[PDB]
């Protein structure tokens, strides 16, 4: 709580993720790093979800986010919202497709909820890469909410390419561990 | 570099600091539309929202669109109002045990992002002024909201009212389009 701002603090691992230079060229290298943030997040009292904004072609890491809903007292503090918002703050624009910016990609541990679906559309990212599916997320009692018919087509029609199931099995291993062992 | 930090302009800090009780829907929405006009004057978009105690009218928090000045595409009025209400009441869930029922009063029907945010927030009531068609007829974009989003909220025990002070909300959207241009116009 602050008089004069909405302020979501980041746990140490996530401050480090957002300030340590990191270039990950391969799609699986990007998603592997996002899954490292999942496990660090769970250890830091957060939900089993992480995402990062990368420059699409180089794989330069711009920003990372994790679920901070409960410790942050903020239902909007999904991984995707934090990653997109922190990337925008770093690049000084609400619009990651502004002229001069390199094309940006959101790499996410799970397919977005209806709120984060909207956030992706507003953000200016040109690519979304997901590991776990809505079905995998719903099957451990998280709720994607009423996502419109053909949410993938909705993103694709707006110039946002969608890839799903990348390291899904590894993402499912961490989700199942969260369900059992947490 | 260690936080998501969305700064609030002074008028919005003022709005979040002063105790205020507005019983009637029209009183609540009247105050939300004052914040629309103040926000336009502070380089923001023509959108504002506030969380109230549904049954007492006590204001809990207000938000405005700070997308462009705040360099944050998530900084929609609804996201700021719901999040600031959560920070103030110290919970992610505005329906947590012991909290009064909360109401989001918004200058326009929520985009698909904000629709999802309303579902997760714990508010039990949504009250809107401008319709989605009003906002999209004047060049804005609410994005692909699911079929019967109002039915979707009502089925989750979130009551929906729309069109409240729609005429004043439309007047602000139209006055904003007029002055929304690079050529200096001292009238603005
Ligand atoms: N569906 C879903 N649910 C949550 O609680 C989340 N947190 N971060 N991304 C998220 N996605
Ligand atoms: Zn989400
Ligand atoms: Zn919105």
């Amino acid at each position: 709580h602050m008089n004069d701002a909405l302020h979501i603090g980041l746990p140490p691992f996530l401050v480090q993720a957002n300030n340590e230079p990191r270039v990950l060229a391969a799609p699986e290298a990007r998603m592997g790093y996002v899954l490292e943030l999942v496990r660090a997040n769970i250890a830091a009292d957060g939900g089993p979800f992480a995402a990062a904004v990368f420059e699409r072609d180089s794989g330069l890491l711009i920003a990372a986010g994790t679920n901070r809903v409960v410790p942050g007292r903020c239902s909007a503090a999904h991984a995707e919202i934090l990653a997109l918002s922190l990337a925008q703050a770093k690049l000084d624009t609400h619009d990651l497709s502004a002229d001069g910016l390199p094309a940006c990609e959101l790499v996410t541990s799970a397919e977005p909820c209806v709120m984060c679906f909207g956030a992706v559309i507003w953000s200016g990212v040109r690519s979304l890469v997901c590991a776990a599916r809505s079905d995998d997320v719903e099957a451990i009692g998280f709720d994607d909410g009423p996502r419109p018919e053909n949410w993938m087509g909705g993103l694709e029609a707006r110039g946002i390419t969608v890839t799903t199931g990348l390291l899904r099995d590894a993402a499912c291993a961490l989700l199942r561990e969260y369900n059992a062992c947490n």
